[PDB]
Protein backbone atom coordinates (compact mmCIF):
# COMPACT_ATOMS: atom_id res chain seq x y z
CA UNK A 1 0.00 0.00 0.00
CA UNK A 2 3.39 2.28 -0.74
CA UNK A 3 2.56 5.22 -2.92
CA UNK A 4 5.20 7.30 -4.58
CA UNK A 5 5.15 10.77 -5.66
CA UNK A 6 7.98 12.40 -8.06
CA UNK A 7 7.57 16.48 -6.33
CA UNK A 8 9.62 18.99 -8.33
CA UNK A 9 10.96 22.21 -6.35
CA UNK A 10 12.88 25.35 -7.16
CA UNK A 11 15.41 25.95 -4.60
CA UNK A 12 15.12 29.05 -2.99
CA UNK A 13 16.88 31.81 -1.12
CA UNK A 14 16.52 29.74 2.02
CA UNK A 15 16.67 26.10 -0.04
CA UNK A 16 14.24 23.75 -0.60
CA UNK A 17 12.31 24.00 2.59
CA UNK A 18 12.29 21.12 4.60
CA UNK A 19 13.99 18.42 7.13
CA UNK A 20 15.56 15.11 6.78
CA UNK A 21 16.77 12.76 9.21
CA UNK A 22 17.93 9.20 9.11
CA UNK A 23 20.67 7.75 6.73
CA UNK A 24 22.53 3.88 6.81
CA UNK A 25 24.59 5.57 9.69
CA UNK A 26 21.40 7.31 12.06
CA UNK A 27 18.49 4.96 11.01
CA UNK A 28 15.11 7.93 11.74
CA UNK A 29 13.45 4.28 13.07
CA UNK A 30 15.94 1.49 13.58
CA UNK A 31 17.66 -0.67 11.02
CA UNK A 32 15.34 1.17 7.90
CA UNK A 33 18.27 3.92 6.65
CA UNK A 34 15.59 5.16 4.49
CA UNK A 35 15.60 9.28 4.30
CA UNK A 36 12.46 10.83 5.92
CA UNK A 37 11.52 14.23 5.85
CA UNK A 38 10.60 15.43 9.86
CA UNK A 39 9.45 18.78 8.90
CA UNK A 40 7.99 21.51 6.44
CA UNK A 41 9.74 24.67 6.41
CA UNK A 42 6.76 27.65 6.35
CA UNK A 43 7.41 29.85 3.51
CA UNK A 44 10.04 27.80 1.53
CA UNK A 45 9.56 25.83 -1.26
CA UNK A 46 8.40 22.47 -0.25
CA UNK A 47 5.54 24.72 2.00
CA UNK A 48 4.44 26.53 -1.34
CA UNK A 49 4.41 23.96 -3.52
CA UNK A 50 2.47 21.92 -0.65
CA UNK A 51 2.83 17.75 -2.23
CA UNK A 52 5.61 16.91 0.54
CA UNK A 53 4.68 15.57 3.98
CA UNK A 54 6.14 15.19 7.32
CA UNK A 55 7.05 10.98 7.14
CA UNK A 56 7.65 11.18 3.38
CA UNK A 57 10.73 9.48 2.63
CA UNK A 58 13.32 10.46 0.01
CA UNK A 59 14.57 7.64 -2.39
CA UNK A 60 16.20 9.55 -5.25
CA UNK A 61 17.11 13.18 -5.50
CA UNK A 62 16.94 13.73 -9.66
CA UNK A 63 19.17 10.89 -10.56
CA UNK A 64 20.67 10.03 -7.34
CA UNK A 65 19.72 6.99 -5.35
CA UNK A 66 19.57 8.02 -1.88
CA UNK A 67 17.60 4.97 -0.41
CA UNK A 68 20.57 3.70 1.24
CA UNK A 69 23.33 6.70 1.78
CA UNK A 70 24.58 8.06 4.85
CA UNK A 71 22.83 10.92 6.19
CA UNK A 72 25.47 13.34 4.73
CA UNK A 73 25.41 11.90 1.43
CA UNK A 74 21.96 12.61 1.88
CA UNK A 75 22.71 16.53 2.85
CA UNK A 76 25.25 16.48 0.18
CA UNK A 77 22.84 14.92 -3.07
CA UNK A 78 20.28 17.44 -2.04
CA UNK A 79 22.54 20.64 -1.95
CA UNK A 80 24.05 20.04 -4.98
CA UNK A 81 21.15 19.13 -7.00
CA UNK A 82 20.76 22.64 -8.36
CA UNK A 83 17.71 24.87 -9.06
CA UNK A 84 14.95 22.55 -9.70
CA UNK A 85 15.12 19.26 -7.79
CA UNK A 86 13.08 16.17 -8.28
CA UNK A 87 12.06 14.26 -5.25
CA UNK A 88 10.67 10.85 -5.58
CA UNK A 89 9.00 10.54 -2.85
CA UNK A 90 7.29 7.20 -1.08
CA UNK A 91 4.66 7.50 1.90
CA UNK A 92 2.46 4.54 3.27
CA UNK A 93 -0.92 4.26 2.32
CA UNK A 94 -3.32 2.72 5.61
CA UNK A 95 -4.30 -1.12 4.48
CA UNK A 96 -8.29 -1.56 4.93
CA UNK A 97 -9.03 -3.19 8.30
CA UNK A 98 -11.49 -4.86 9.91
CA UNK A 99 -11.79 -4.80 13.58
CA UNK A 100 -11.97 -8.19 15.84
CA UNK A 101 -12.42 -9.29 19.54
CA UNK A 102 -9.84 -11.46 20.92
CA UNK A 103 -10.60 -12.85 24.14
CA UNK A 104 -7.67 -14.12 26.38
CA UNK A 105 -7.29 -15.89 29.58
CA UNK A 106 -4.90 -14.18 31.41
CA UNK A 107 -2.72 -16.93 33.31
CA UNK A 108 0.60 -16.45 35.56
CA UNK A 109 2.63 -16.73 32.16
CA UNK A 110 1.27 -13.69 31.26
CA UNK A 111 -0.96 -12.84 27.73
CA UNK A 112 1.81 -14.21 25.97
CA UNK A 113 2.85 -11.50 23.76
CA UNK A 114 5.22 -8.22 22.55
CA UNK A 115 3.92 -5.01 21.48
CA UNK A 116 5.82 -1.76 19.70
CA UNK A 117 4.15 1.39 19.02
CA UNK A 118 2.65 4.73 20.68
CA UNK A 119 3.64 7.93 20.77
CA UNK A 120 7.43 8.36 21.83
CA UNK A 121 7.83 5.20 20.17
CA UNK A 122 6.20 4.91 16.42
CA UNK A 123 6.37 1.21 14.48
CA UNK A 124 5.98 2.66 11.60
CA UNK A 125 6.48 6.56 10.59
CA UNK A 126 3.45 8.91 11.35
CA UNK A 127 2.19 5.83 12.90
CA UNK A 128 1.11 6.27 16.63
CA UNK A 129 -0.56 2.80 16.65
CA UNK A 130 0.03 0.01 19.29
CA UNK A 131 1.10 -3.46 17.07
CA UNK A 132 1.81 -7.18 17.94
CA UNK A 133 5.58 -8.04 17.41
CA UNK A 134 5.50 -11.23 18.96
CA UNK A 135 3.68 -13.71 19.86
CA UNK A 136 5.48 -16.32 21.87
CA UNK A 137 4.99 -20.02 21.55
CA UNK A 138 3.09 -22.15 23.84
CA UNK A 139 2.00 -18.77 25.29
CA UNK A 140 -1.71 -17.53 25.69
CA UNK A 141 -1.98 -15.95 22.86
CA UNK A 142 -0.73 -18.37 21.15
CA UNK A 143 -2.68 -21.16 21.95
CA UNK A 144 -5.68 -18.99 21.38
CA UNK A 145 -3.93 -18.52 17.84
CA UNK A 146 -6.07 -15.67 16.69
CA UNK A 147 -3.40 -12.73 17.57
CA UNK A 148 -1.27 -12.59 14.84
CA UNK A 149 1.96 -10.19 14.45
CA UNK A 150 0.96 -7.37 13.01
CA UNK A 151 -1.91 -6.93 14.18
CA UNK A 152 -3.11 -3.75 15.64
CA UNK A 153 -4.71 -3.47 19.14
CA UNK A 154 -7.05 -0.57 19.61
CA UNK A 155 -7.70 -1.13 22.85
CA UNK A 156 -7.46 -3.22 25.37
CA UNK A 157 -10.86 -3.89 27.90
CA UNK A 158 -12.60 -0.81 27.51
CA UNK A 159 -9.42 1.30 27.33
CA UNK A 160 -8.56 3.01 23.81
CA UNK A 161 -4.86 3.06 23.04
CA UNK A 162 -5.44 5.17 20.10
CA UNK A 163 -2.62 7.81 19.88
CA UNK A 164 -1.08 7.43 23.55
CA UNK A 165 2.34 6.89 24.78
CA UNK A 166 4.34 3.49 24.81
CA UNK A 167 3.73 3.72 28.35
CA UNK A 168 0.17 4.18 28.58
CA UNK A 169 -0.37 0.90 26.06
CA UNK A 170 1.53 -1.11 28.16
CA UNK A 171 0.14 -0.11 31.10
CA UNK A 172 -3.52 -0.89 29.79
CA UNK A 173 -1.98 -4.00 28.86
CA UNK A 174 -0.99 -4.73 32.34
CA UNK A 175 -3.51 -3.42 33.82
CA UNK A 176 -5.80 -6.45 33.67
CA UNK A 177 -6.78 -9.78 35.21
CA UNK A 178 -8.11 -12.92 34.42
CA UNK A 179 -10.33 -11.87 31.28
CA UNK A 180 -8.80 -9.88 28.99
CA UNK A 181 -11.11 -8.31 25.68
CA UNK A 182 -8.82 -7.06 22.80
CA UNK A 183 -9.88 -5.01 20.39
CA UNK A 184 -7.91 -5.68 17.33
CA UNK A 185 -7.58 -4.33 13.87
CA UNK A 186 -6.36 -7.01 11.37
CA UNK A 187 -5.83 -5.97 7.34
CA UNK A 188 -8.93 -6.09 5.69
CA UNK A 189 -8.12 -8.27 2.41
CA UNK A 190 -7.55 -11.87 2.61
CA UNK A 191 -7.20 -14.81 0.31
CA UNK A 192 -8.57 -18.33 1.19
CA UNK A 193 -6.76 -21.38 0.57
CA UNK A 194 -8.77 -23.58 -1.81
Amino acid sequence: SMEYEEITLERGNSGLGFSIAGGTDNPHIGDDPSIFITKIIPGGAAAQDGRLRVNDSILFVNEVDVREVTHSAAVEALKEAGSIVRLYVMRRKPPAEKVMEIKLIKGPKGLGFSIAGGVGNQHIPGDNSIYVTKIIEGGAAHKDGRLQIGDKILAVNSVGLEDVMHEDAVAALKNTYDVVYLKVAKPSNAETMA
